[PDB]
RNA sequence: AGGGAU
């Protein structure tokens, strides 16, 4: 066993450069894969991201591989890879 | 508009 509150490829990002998007999350996980339109980016009234995001990797197995990117960097800043579930990304 | 240990 490796989880107790999730069983899907859903995950969460934080530490984002306030300018990262689907294209930066996917290059950050370019050694991995993500499902089509599987990324979401909450924003403020200003239309700028809250500093965190949500994704759906290819099933719960891919999400667990992406956890190796915890505290890893996107190019000049470090990122985090908390887990998630549909109940945090159902904004679809 | 920060980090937050998650």
């Amino acid at each position: 066993n490796s989880a107790d509150s999730a069983n899907d490829g859903f995950v969460r990002l934080r530490g984002l450069p306030f300018g990262c998007t689907k294209e930066e999350i996917v290059q950050f996980f370019s050694g991995l894969e993500i499902v089509p339109n599987g990324i979401t980016l909450p924003v403020d009234p200003e239309g700028k991201i809250t500093g965190e995001a949500f994704v759906q990797f290819a099933s719960q197995e891919l999400a667990e591989k992406a956890l190796g990117k915890h505290k890893e960097r996107i190019g000049h800043r470090y990122i985090e890879v908390f887990k998630s579930s549909q109940e945090e990304v159902r904004s679809y």
